[PDB]
């Protein structure tokens, strides 16, 4: 099957913000560009509080069609190069969160690494997430691009909110935004 990736704000008004170049968002392409392994600060924004025991899945999928049932998971070479928690095979990463939990499922054989959800921190009015990227787009993917798609959830694993960006991981971030946004226009 294909995991949903309609944007639902839910009943927290639950939605994303993003922050030489390692990481660089592009709101007219909905698009995150990112350098290998580095720091990619999400925010989770919301309206209202979600009650203790909410969790914040992070899952990749494949954009294209012809390939959206496929699971993206990393390159032979990039399983091999760690932190000791992510298994090998996880494109996405969570740093600097003693909680992260990394998951396969039963049946699609999709990876997701969860951590429990935080309201927004002092000098904040939101909560950020720094995820880190472990395969390049060009590796695997081979040059497919992919979409992240964050689920807000409860204990259970219900949804409580959903929202997704475009993720390119490469070398010179920066360079290819804007190359990517000058090309739109
Ligand atoms: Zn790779």
């Amino acid at each position: 099957s294909v995991p949903s990736q309609k944007t639902y704000q839910g009943s927290y008004g639950f939605r994303l913000g993003f922050l030489s170049v390692t990481c660089t968002y592009s709101p007219a392409l909905n698009k995150l560009f990112c350098q290998l392994a580095k720091t990619c600060p999400v925010q989770l924004w919301v309206d209202s509080t979600p009650p203790p025991g909410t969790r914040v899945r992070a899952m990749a999928i494949y954009k294209q069609s012809q390939r959206m049932t496929e699971v993206v998971r990393r390159c032979p070479h990039h399983e091999r190069c760690s932190d000791g928690l992510a298994p090998p095979q996880h494109l996405i990463r969570v740093e600097g969160n003693l909680r992260a939990e990394y998951l396969d499922d039963r049946n699609t054989f999709r990876h997701s690494v969860v951590v429990p959800y935080e309201p927004p921190e002092v000098g904040s009015d939101c909560t950020t997430i720094h995820y880190n990227y472990m395969c390049y787009s060009s590796c695997g993917m081979n040059r497919s691009p992919i979409l992240t798609i964050i689920t807000l959830e409860d204990s259970s694993g219900n949804l409580l909110g959903r929202d997704s960006f475009e993720v390119r991981v490469c070398a010179c971030p920066g360079r290819d935004r804007r190359t990517e946004e000058e090309n739109l226009r």
